[PDB]
Parts: C-alpha cells; structure tokens; sequence
C-alpha cells in the first residue's frame, strides 16, 4: 500500500471538500489516518471504511484525540451506504475498487466527493467530448456529476512510491443537467455504442445490438424507423460515438428509450 504521506495534498482535499461542522464525510482507507484528522477536525463527524484491520493502531492513536470519528472494518464494496448518514466523501481511494466505488458512490448520493484516482482513470473522467481521451466512463460520471481535477498527485506524495501519478478529482452530482429518462436503459446503451466508439452510433448499435437484446437484423430495422421519426436523430445517429456530447448521448438515449417503449 502507498500511503499518501504530503499534507499539502491532504490540504489541497480538504480544501475542495468545503467542509463546515454541519457536514458528515465517509472515508474510504484509513491509511495513516493524516487524511482522517484533518477530516475529524473540520467535519461534524467522519466514518472510515477500512479493510484491513491491521491498521488498527493507526484507528486507536486519532480516536484518543478525536471524538467525531467511527471506524466501519470492512470491505467498501460490500457496506450498505444507505445506512449510513454521510453528505460528503473525501478519500484516496484503493484504485482497484476506483470504477465501481465511483458508481456505488453516485448511486446512494452526496452533496460533494474529493476522491484521489489514478491520473489516467482521472483523465478519463473529465475528458472532453470528441477527444482520445473520453469515452463510457466519461459520459457515463459525467451524465449525473460535474467533474474535474483539482490537482495532479506526483509520486513522491506517497510512501513507497507509485509508478504513477494521481488526480484529485472533485465530483459534484447534478441529476437535473441532463435528465436520464431510465438508467439501466441509459446503462445498457452506452455499453454498446462504446464498443464501438469510432463507428457511427447506428453501426455500433447493430454490431451489439445484442447487449440491448436485439438481434442485427431488428436493430437495423428499428434504426431505419427511429431515423425517420425526425432530422435532430438522424444527425446524431450518423456521428462517431466518441465526437457526441454528455448532452447529445443522454438525449439519443432518451429519445431510442420514449421509441422502443411507444412500440
Ligand atoms: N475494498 C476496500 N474497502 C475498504 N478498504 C480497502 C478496500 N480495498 C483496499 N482497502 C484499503 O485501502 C488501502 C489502499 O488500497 P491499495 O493502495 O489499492 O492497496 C489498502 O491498504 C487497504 O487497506
């Protein structure tokens, strides 16, 4: 494990998270709990999400000198957070659990996340539309979060030493940008049009039309049908995937979800 050991990172979180005595902020990974005291300090209360109890001496030293803070030993994929009464997550998260702890995260809501990432996985996040960059995960965080990085994470941050730099990652959900008509839907589309994200989304969707439980030869047919409906959808089905907006996806999405229901 590379514990993040430079404050100034530690303060540059704690910064972006904004914190006032009336919020309450779930940590995932005590590390060596520097993240935790300043959380502790400045929140009205701080749970940590810990796996490895091993690092109990670290949880027995803050508890002495803070009241505020409740450690959760167990595995944050597995927590019920709906338990728990949190409005904030400040973390440097165990990048292996990076994708699905970001949606797990999203799913039960909060007013405001500061989670530490990997840089490319960061990058990815925040990546423009139409660039190397971006792609599901993209539009996928950004459709129901504003994102961006507060501050590139070098190596020596940490100890021992990664091989790679991290991001701090500032995720602010925001449900009513876009207005997703019907997530698991919305979920399944953006599965299959980025498998075939430099094809046109009409040709990504009949190459897996599958993953929408379609066989080829419907799904072309569907589309034929779909296109005809108005000039806006025809222009955006004809488009590389990957050159869409967040905006333009969820709005395809909603519309193909409104059509395949009406027949
Ligand atoms: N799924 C998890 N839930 C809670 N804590 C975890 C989880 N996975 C790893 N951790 C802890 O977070 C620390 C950072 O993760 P890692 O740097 O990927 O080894 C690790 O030392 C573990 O103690």
């Amino acid at each position: 494990q590379c514990f993040l050991i430079d404050k100034n990172f530690v303060n540059k979180a704690v910064e972006s998270a904004n914190l006032t005595k009336d919020d309450v902020v779930l940590e995932i990974g005590l590390g060596k709990g520097i993240l935790t005291e300043e959380l502790a300090k400045n929140a009205k209360k701080v749970y940590v999400i810990e796996i490895d109890k091993s690092l109990e001496p670290y949880a027995n030293k803050l508890k002495e000198l803070y009241n505020n803070i409740e450690i959760i030993w167990g595995d944050a994929l597995k927590v019920d957070l709906n338990k728990l009464d949190f409005n904030k997550v400040v973390a440097n998260l165990p990048y292996q659990i990076s994708s699905p702890i970001t949606f797990k995260l999203i799913k039960r809501g909060f007013d405001l996340a500061v989670l530490m990432y990997q840089y490319e996985f960061a990058k990815r996040m925040v990546a423009a539309a139409g660039t190397k960059d971006y792609g599901r995960l993209s539009v996928a965080v950004q459709s129901r979060a504003d994102v961006e990085i507060v501050a590139k994470v070098p190596p020596s941050a940490f100890y021992p030493k990664p091989k790679v730099y991290s991001a701090i990652v500032k995720i602010k959900p925001n449900k009513g940008k876009y207005h997703i008509e019907n997530e698991n839907f919305f979920d399944d589309f953006l599965r299959a049009i980025f498998q075939h994200r430099n094809k046109s989304v009409r040709k990504a969707l009949i190459d897996s039309s599958k993953e929408l439980n379609y066989n080829k030869d419907e799904m072309k047919k569907i589309l034929e049908d779909f296109l005809n409906t108005n000039s806006e959808i025809k222009n955006l089905i004809n488009e590389k995937v990957f050159k869409l907006s967040v905006k333009d996806i969820v709005n395809l999405s909603n519309e193909f979800y409104r059509f395949l229901q009406n027949r």
